[PDB]
């Protein structure tokens, strides 16, 4: 990583955080104490989330989610590359009207999906449920969209352009220069 | 080969894990069995720790399909799918060795949209089967329940008071 | 393993065929060698195919299909255990009338399943969706249904008991014993 | 693992029955000879019965059974059930010209050869591929009484056909749905 | 295996069934099925149990044993080699006066030994059931006191032919066709 | 790595570079560098070096935006080879900034990849879309048609520098400081 | 292997077989058929079938002497392909008697392999002294020059069947029973 | 293996023995099994030992040996292929007058290879060393040579053509069809 | 795992020496890149110093390097130690005319390029590593005043030279046994 | 796992260098580096090459001989534990009248080991040929002895005690401390 | 770090098996000590299970070249090179720690021709060993091929008395 501090750390102190590859706790919790800290430095000023991922753990990924709207700063968010899953409701989750995709991102929704005795597999099967029913819940809200909406389009794959993703309410704006924003 | 000359005699082992192949060697055995003689009694030894639930039915209803009673016979253990067919012979000749050892519990073993039909579709097994043993051993449904719930391990006196078997067997006199 | 008087020959002389676990090229030629022979045996008496499968290659289950029809007995189908996938769709290519079920049989129906260049992907993708087509035309009328409730009934896996699978069309009747 | 009755491959062999299943190997291949030359020994003047159900292997191996067939007296006529993909269609599409036959849910494949040291050593397997190539198409073209220009196009990446599409292209002459 | 009838069904017309190697249910119920062909073939003669086992599964040792009881014949045992743990139970529980061992013959003889916490409650409620059962038949085959197999099988006890006699374990050490 | 460490002193010199194959990680330290580099001028040119195989198209995807919205140019600069993604991010610099040294290698193609027939069915066409944009911007990147792109792009498509020049995919050819 | 078993039915018909890699065992297993067949009548021809890619170059070497040795004629027919030491057999089959099927192939090639450099050096000098004894066979059974093999064998040669026998290493090519 | 018998049972009754491929307990003894049974079938008619082998096992190969001299028949021997360490010892071991090659087969000779505490390594080497003095000392026999000779010819692999076998003295002729045999 | 000094390879680079050490891979051949660029960054006006043991490695990262040799403003001086095998050898004999140099048991080899799909695909890629064969022969011979013919007979195999016999060659201009 | 004061590093300023374990391209050219350090830091004094290793590659055994002879400064050796092999080599290359062992030292010299096609077997067996000739023709110059005598010594393992090595030539004195 | 800290104590430690890499470690730490004082003790702590023989020399034929008195104590085990080396510090200056163990034994590990040649090199490597030893515990050579054939495992006060150390330490009262 090119020092200049390393890129990352010299990137932190333009209040930008990267969230790329896999959602795991280890990286999870690393883009939560970004989070914190930012916060720290300025409990006003905007914080900006730059997000490459397919997707990953669930509870990982909620606590960033949860981080992001407890701390004061908002939290602007960016998709480069992809938002897949765990990244597309996280995409979704940024303050909002400060939602944004590149122009060739993309962006993919869908409901949960997994890698002992009947008793625990109905536990695990109606805790699963609970689940896909909270995360469509949320999404329909981060979307302005009816639950409905949500149930339809995560049943299988949902893979979405830039601009598809706007208009369903996923992100407030594509930019593709310095020139945009509105 | 020593199987084939018991089979001479109406005896058919079931012998280790209840697989598609172990079971479907039993069917066959029993379904050659009635061809031979469709009226005389058949000897069903088990000793098995069970195995799969599907491989397992395919024996039970041919069990009862088949014109032949089938007696059977639990040696050294009936467990799972083992004891459900111990308990599946025909009333009256179901039989434990007097060191056999029963045991009961409930079944074992993608996209959200499909865990939820497979866990459906293994409670609806679940009931099933605590139905059919209820049956078996002249017992309710919400007795098999509660003590299949956790793993059951049963003597063969236990066995029989349950209503697994009918009589433990010393030796020929009944 | 076998005990010998083999077993699975001597049923075959009371004109007995099993499918047994995952169909494949060497599962289910041997299938249809066996109802061949029978054919040859005496090509007017029904043949009994016992089905204890969970299914497997679409190409490997055709080869049994088209060999059923083509035959001049009619075979008579039994779901014992279970018939899943090709096992169902087998199961319900019995003849019309001699398609049976056990009691605590079960069936199970769903779509087509897979487990380099753009072009070669393409042209698989088309392929397994004209399968997926081919399967649900002649599912449903194996169970003189529509097609629009095959593409319904298989988008996801479909599990049926014995009377079910009746009510769908898929077997004639229940045998609870030799009395049925 | 094969029923006694006195197996049932050999009981079939007796009725000129001969089948490939799965990968063309070597091995796969020489038995397959071998039974042409066996029923060619018992009676050089009954059809021999040819049943695919293979999605290919080595070409050189297909090519043993290829320059058989044509070698020896007996008409071969080939039967495609399941499947007849690379190889596998070359030697059904080889049959005795009005002796081909598919079943009607049987599908063919037909493509251009594929491979699963020192650039001089590249180069000569690579220019030997080639020939492989050209000779197949020539070769098909012929079997199938089309033009070498339209195997050309035809066979550069996997072309799925359905038993009519075969039929249509000259690979094979009739369906057989029964005994009719 | 040579061939005469393959060497073991050559003895199985003596009346000779053997247990090698771990006590499996395999293993176990191809013994269980010689004893009633044997008994089949003549229920009035004695069977000859010869026995070099290290033991093995104690379910599949109770379907020989069990079986050993209900038939008709009168099961003499031998051990050869060795009769350990399971292999030990069933060497002692021959036809009392038909137990036998070679002078050589090494006998042991030791306790059993191999999720959620209720799981494994009940798994090892049944361990210990089955270390009770044990202890008493084996007292019953040795004609003991059940407090002095509890203390002879905490660990393994290695006994040799004279010892297994003394111990009840066998009824006579065969050297030659001595008795 | 020698220490001043080399790749932060030449980030002074505004060379950025991508070696070897294109991940999320890989293609993120671009990201941070040509976003670094923009804070600390944002009208000077960046030197985007490229010896890459290629890798993830949504990767390398998020290096291409960054060029195209920070509002420095970048000129790339292919050494050694510039493959798939690798070519396409080549192409991506400023136009009139794109160079390869004499004996660089350039190699272009369609998208490669390596469940249900639903699953498989979104996952193709979402697959044939991305053909289809990355055809549609090479051929601007070229200067060039549609219609070229889909053609030469079929299979692997290996170009010299010269070759890579004339197809409007690098601008010019540098031998040193004095070719420009 | 389908029975009469179908090896032992053609060894009646003096048809011995390689097939697959010459091995010890499988040269050896060749080695006592043609002893068989010459002790069953020594003066009418035997026909050695050989479809293999090569392999051992001293198992080969044990087959070549018994067909040298025995008094039968050994004539050979090369099915699908006859490579490196399968080649070499084909080519010491009986001069006159040497046969290939149309589509068959050949190819020929110098040796292949797959401590103290005492040790290295004397097995590379026998591996030498092998290759050039094998060029020296070659070349007498082809009528060809020492010079020419060896020119010819330095990489991997591939020979279509009209190519071997114009070389000298086979007499003919026999599409049926009449070409010849 | 073609019936006609099994081809090599068939073979056996004209009194051809093979060892084919590596020496090892089993092979050996299976040699060792067909030598005393063509004994039992007539004690006085030779046996033929035909060997292509790379050679194995010294103490299997020496059942064998010992087997070959005990029994009353001579057992002529024939190396098709190769007979390399003990295959060539073998071979040698043949009926003197009665030891054969074809005329490409290959021999080869060699000292003995191989694959705890210095007390066992030292009583182990002093054994391998004694095998390797034994196996000269019964090889110069075989080949009526000096012993100094096969220490000198067996320090590193020696490749021999079927020619300088039988002048080294460990064959007796070359056949190469049947008009052979002097 | 480098000893402190403040690395001792990047005190070396104090001096204008570069290493490349071991196989050529993407990662080690930028390397070698970056230091050329910093070096000449540091003082265009000054030889560089590139010490070379290598085996080879990849091609398309050898010509990285040889590309940056060229282009910047200083002399790189090589010098074969222990090694210079293929890309090394390649690389040693691209240094500046008048500097090249080995030390006196250095030894070099060159060689043809090695390589360690469909048949269309096939040819695309055997087509590019004759066109890279036949580019590294026009530039050996560029470097070694020689012939393309002789390059094209001595790169046929491994080719092992001394530094005596490579200086004879072209490949180096001179060996040097000490600061004398 | 280093302690700091790192101690190799606070060594070198002492102008001692160590080459522990097997000799590989890296851990030769570590050495190398530093041997050419310590002559730029001072050209005039002794550097003390402290050596305990097995062996290794002979080319990158060679890349330290060649460096210790280039250098300015004399390289005084001292065998600690053992030197083996090329270990061996380069403790006898150290500048006459100052190789040292320690008193427990263990030396071994032999001739070179190696742990396709004939004729590139043949070029590379006569390439270890070739070194196995230059190191008997050195380590008799290191040794003051006859290339007959290294011949014979080397031709399988020879150990040697500290006072044989001195004996043979090998080294020039044993120290048991800092008074001998 | 901690243990850069104690060489300023000038303690070095020898911990695990002995390597080329762990010994030649060791052997820069005894050099570094005495370029920094020639005349002052060094304390090698070993807590070693043994290791190659040749890395062990390395050790020891450092340990006698420098200036420095190295004292030596053993800490956990010192067995077989980790034993040698204990035995190797200076007379007067080797000690153990109370329940600390020591063991010692004898070495332990193609062509015919080649063996005879490497189990040469092992004996003349045992005896070698056996006369050193010998002389550190001023006993014979035959004492200790007797009493090296197997394992011999001895507490501190044996080894005490067998010669291998002078002293063992319960506390700084000597
Ligand atoms: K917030
Ligand atoms: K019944
Ligand atoms: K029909
Ligand atoms: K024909
Ligand atoms: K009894
Ligand atoms: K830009
Ligand atoms: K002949
Ligand atoms: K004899
Ligand atoms: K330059
Ligand atoms: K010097
Ligand atoms: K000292």
């Amino acid at each position: 990583v090119p020092t200049v501090f390393d890129i990352y750390s010299r990137l932190l102190k333009e209040r930008i955080v990267f969230l790329v590859g896999p959602v795991t706790d280890e990286s999870a919790n690393l883009v939560v104490a970004q989070l914190l800290f930012l916060e720290s430095e300025n409990p006003d000023k905007d914080i900006f989330f730059y997000i490459n991922s397919p997707g990953g753990s669930v509870t990982a990924g909620m606590s960033i989610y949860d981080t992001m709207n407890f701390i004061k700063p908002d939290v602007s968010t960016l998709c480069l590359g992809q938002a897949a899953s765990m990244g597309a409701f996280l995409l979704s989750a940024g303050e909002k009207g400060k939602r944004f995709a590149l122009p060739n991102s993309r962006i993919m929704i869908h409901q949960p999906l997994i890698s002992g005795q009947a008793s625990d597999i109905e536990i695990h099967a109606r805790e699963l449920l609970k689940i896909k029913e909270k995360l469509n819940r949320l999404m329909a809200k981060h979307c302005d969209r009816d639950l409905a909406d949500l149930e339809r389009d995560t049943d299988r794959d949902n893979f979405m352009s830039a601009e598809e993703a706007k208009e369903y309410g996923l992100i407030d704006q594509i930019l593709e220069n310095r020139a945009s924003l509105r």
